[PDB]
């Protein structure tokens, strides 16, 4: 019968101290990181939750350190695909307004200090490799992303653009967001699924008049393949309601493993139960992107997520308006928040793999631990059981967390 009390004084002498969570500060502390990382191709960095500052300043440094010490090229962030492509430009080019595009709850200052780090990274000289900002969510398919095969099809075999000109001009009115699409009727939906299919499948056969082998083609394809993940996972039928959940992370899963695949080293940014390789969200999800991600990468993909104790942080209310609504309660003696909480170090990293004795097997059964949800209702739970060491590799505990700064 292992002591609790004990376990978090075993965590207090294998802790890794972080010194602070400010974006600008040495990054010395996250020397530790390196070799934890190793020579994974893909690392999975959650949050706790959508609405702490300390949180998202504290994964900024984290992609700071990944960026610089360990080769990593590519963020992937829990957004929309089509969005992203925006803030892609805005890291390239300079020009944009990334606020405009970025989703409500991630409109905030924290978020525009990282793609503004990012966007001078890529523009200093000394650095040999650039940073490209990816989105794997779908929840629309803006024209931007239609424009992209558009354009290229035009430039690369005009005569090609009949065949699907107005697939996708009657397409654009229907996926510019989630509530247009599924409240169509299921014979239109199912039309709409077999015109991306088609899109898609046009691509393919014309690929040698496309210039197929090049990597400009290869974006193409990935970008018809996100009106198929939008129109399939929509087109989903009421007798599976569980299917919306499944395909959702499919499509993240695949969004985050054809960049990788295509692009190099990544980071996918994202919650806590988007990245952990266990599901923590089943009360939704069938299975989640880190599973699939854990699944096809093995020792490839490495999970890290964050844990809060106390403090405040946004959430939308009862009203389902986001804001400083969020109070962390960790009174459970018998959860990851309350037990890491005890360790005293104000923020502090782990290698969750590198434990041993009881704290080894506590880490391998099934405790509470904060869920993190962006609405707060009667049935959003708070809390949700997880075995800690089976969903991340690594842990970062921040003690105490306040709202995340959103734009007013
Ligand atoms: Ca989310």
């Amino acid at each position: 019968p292992y002591n609790t009390n004990q376990i978090a004084k075993w965590l207090e002498a294998h802790a890794k101290p972080l010194k602070t969570t400010n974006p600008t500060a040495s990054l010395n502390d996250l020397k530790p990181l390196k070799n934890m990382v190793g020579s994974a191709s893909i690392v999975g960095l959650g949050e706790a939750t959508h609405g702490a500052h300390e949180v998202f300043t504290m994964k900024h440094r984290i992609v700071k350190y990944l960026v610089s010490e360990k080769g990593f090229t590519n963020l992937v962030l829990e957004e929309g695909w089509d969005r992203a492509l925006e803030l892609d430009r805005y890291v390239l080019t300079g020009k944009g307004n990334p606020s405009q595009h970025l989703t409500p709850v991630f409109k905030t200052k924290e978020m525009l200090d990282l793609l503004d780090w990012i966007r001078q990274y890529n523009a200093n000289p000394k650095h040999k490799s650039k940073v490209r900002v990816i989105g794997m969510d779908i929840q629309s398919v803006n024209e931007n992303v239609y424009n992209n095969i558009i354009e290229y099809i035009k430039a690369n075999n005009s005569k090609l653009l009949p065949r699907v000109e107005e697939k996708i001009k009657g397409l654009i009115p229907v996926t510019k967001d989630m509530n247009t699409f599924e409240s169509l009727t299921k014979e239109e939906k199912e039309k709409y699924v077999l015109d991306a299919k088609t899109i898609s499948a046009l691509l393919e056969e014309n690929k040698s008049y496309l210039n197929g082998k090049s990597k400009e083609f290869a974006w193409i394809k990935q970008n018809a393949r996100i009106i198929e993940q939008f129109t399939t996972m929509l087109a989903t039928p009421p007798d599976k309601p569980a299917d919306f959940y499944l395909k959702h992370d499919i499509a993240m899963y695949e969004n985050a493993k054809w960049t990788e695949e295509h692009l190099g080293k990544t980071i996918v940014w994202g919650h806590n139960g988007h990245v952990s390789k266990t599901n923590m969200l089943s009360f939704i999800y069938p299975k989640v992107a880190g599973q699939h991600l854990a699944e096809y990468y093995g020792k490839r993909y490495v999970s890290i997520g964050t844990s809060v104790y106390e403090g405040q942080y946004n959430v939308k209310n009862s009203d389902g308006e986001f804001g400083p609504y969020g109070t962390l309660k960790s009174d459970d003696p018998n959860s990851y928040n309350y037990i890491f909480g005890q360790v005293k170090k104000d923020q502090f990293f782990i290698d969750l793999r590198k434990a041993n004795g009881v704290t080894k097997t506590w880490l391998n059964e099934q405790h509470p631990i904060f869920a993190g949800i962006t609405t707060e209702g009667p049935d959003i739970p708070k809390t949700v059981d997880i075995s800690l060491g089976k969903a991340f590799d690594i842990l970062v505990q921040i003690q105490k967390v306040s709202p995340s700064q959103v734009h007013q």
